[PDB]
């Protein structure tokens, strides 16, 4: 429809998944709010537009089409008003900074040590599968009450939910181009139900300190629980992004540091720089790259585009974090970049609820990794490939060290 952007008609889903940064570099210059045909949606690509849409009183949350097919209702990311307020009040207690600080060290540090002991003397490792993902899912899984769900299974679940929730491609008529791509999401949800329904049955009668037990009971009249159908979509939301993203953030931060060997050495030598390294890592390759959206509630003009009411806008925060209006050479990882605001945790009333927790998980994991393997080096025989448009991270991270 927009004539000068006719080249967007030839952008493919595979291209965006393999590397979205060249298309989005053009979008940020040509059309900070642009309709991308293969995605079937307007997309916000700059920091100014993403922040404006995410915080505007004329927009509210909406789930992406593939997200809605994957999660249903009421996914915390896709609802508003009283339901959103209730779901926020449900999840926020265990994520409060004063609460996290009471137990985060005793949670994550023994988990990190357990996985490190399996390989720290091998001299080689694939850190995504052997360390980053397991620590991320084991830490959250224990907090949630899924202690008996193996980390291999949690990792499989977030991979399947990832592919289902980012199965966004549409055809010429706006219909999903790959309808078969939701089936493995449906299979994961069925497996999750078989595992979690007995745990809920038990928590209803015998509450404990697990987060899901508290989701059932907190704030409820005596003897009542939230219906499991009301909380399952937020359980699924956790089993995708809350499980996946801290592992993604760790791994991207390591890849970035390896790209700047002088900076990797600084951080190993001075672990107090790890939080700064992670913040730059999240900006440099945002784990949640383009997974959420908002919808206009009235006619509104954004970046020169007059949008009717009811218009969805995808928030490509991963592109916003390479906005050259804010950052110098954003495609380069730079630990010594001035610490500026970033959008890797989103913005507004639907901004990430788990920032403080996530930052500590990533911090502790990297502290223990560098303590156990100070001479870590990247395996330069194997290149690092990143994959993902909705969620983005390295598919593997082969490293070596002198034993
Ligand atoms: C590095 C790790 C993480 C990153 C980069 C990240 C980023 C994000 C982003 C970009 C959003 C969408 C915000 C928006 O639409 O404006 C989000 C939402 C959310 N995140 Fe995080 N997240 C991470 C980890 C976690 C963890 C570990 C948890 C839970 C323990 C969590 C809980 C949530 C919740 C509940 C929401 C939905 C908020 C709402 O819609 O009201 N996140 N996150
Ligand atoms: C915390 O988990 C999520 C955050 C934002 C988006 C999704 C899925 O679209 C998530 O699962």
């Amino acid at each position: 429809e927009r004539p000068d952007l006719a080249w967007l008609d030839e952008v493919t889903m595979t291209q965006l998944e393999r590397n979205p940064y060249e298309v989005y570099e053009r979008l940020r210059a040509e059309a900070p709010l642009a309709f991308v045909p293969v995605l079937g949606s307007y997309v916000a690509s700059t920091a100014e537009v993403c922040r404006e849409v995410a915080t505007s009183p004329d927009f509210e949350a909406v789930i992406t089409p593939a997200g809605g097919r994957t999660f249903g209702h009421p996914a915390i990311i896709g609802v508003n008003g009283d339901i959103h307020a209730d779901l926020r009040s449900m999840v926020e207690p265990a994520l409060q900074p004063a609460e996290v600080d009471r137990w985060i060290d005793d949670l994550v540090r023994p988990i990190a040590r357990r996985y490190l002991e399996r390989f720290e003397n091998d001299g080689h490792a694939e850190l995504v599968a052997q360390y980053c993902e397991p620590v991320s899912v084991r830490s959250l899984g224990d907090l949630l009450g899924l202690q008996e769900v193996d980390s291999d299974k949690l990792r499989e679940w977030f991979a399947k939910l990832n592919r289902s929730a980012t199965n966004a491609a549409v055809d010429e008529n706006g219909e999903f181009a790959n309808p078969e791509g939701f089936a493995e999401g449906d299979q994961a949800k069925a497996e999750i139900r078989a595992v979690v329904d007995p745990l809920i049955d038990k928590w209803i009668e015998h509450p404990d300190d697990s987060a899901i037990s508290h989701w059932l009971h907190d704030g409820m009249p005596p003897g009542q629980t939230r219906d499991r159908e009301y909380i399952y979509p937020t359980i699924y939301v956790y089993l995708l992004g809350a499980m996946q993203e801290p592992g993604h953030g760790m791994a991207s931060t390591l890849v970035g540091l390896f790209s700047r060997p002088e900076q990797l050495e600084e951080v190993v030598d001075d672990p107090t720089l790890i939080p700064r390294a992670i913040a730059e890592g999240l900006r440099w390759t945002s784990p949640i790259w383009s997974a959420t959206a908002r919808i206009s509630t009235k006619p509104v003009t954004i970046a020169g585009v007059d949008l009717p009411a009811g218009t969805p806008v995808m928030l490509s925060y991963g592109s916003a974090n390479h906005d050259t209006g804010k950052y110098e050479a954003p495609s380069q990882y730079d630990l010594h970049r001035p610490p500026l605001p970033h959008l890797a945790f989103g913005a507004g009333n639907h901004a990430c609820a788990g920032i403080y927790f996530a930052n500590h998980v990533m911090r502790i994991a990297l502290e223990e990794l560098f303590e156990a393997i100070p001479n870590l080096e990247r395996d330069t025989r194997e290149g690092v490939e990143f994959w993902g448009w909705g969620f983005r991270g390295p598919t593997s991270l082969h490293v070596t060290w002198e034993v």
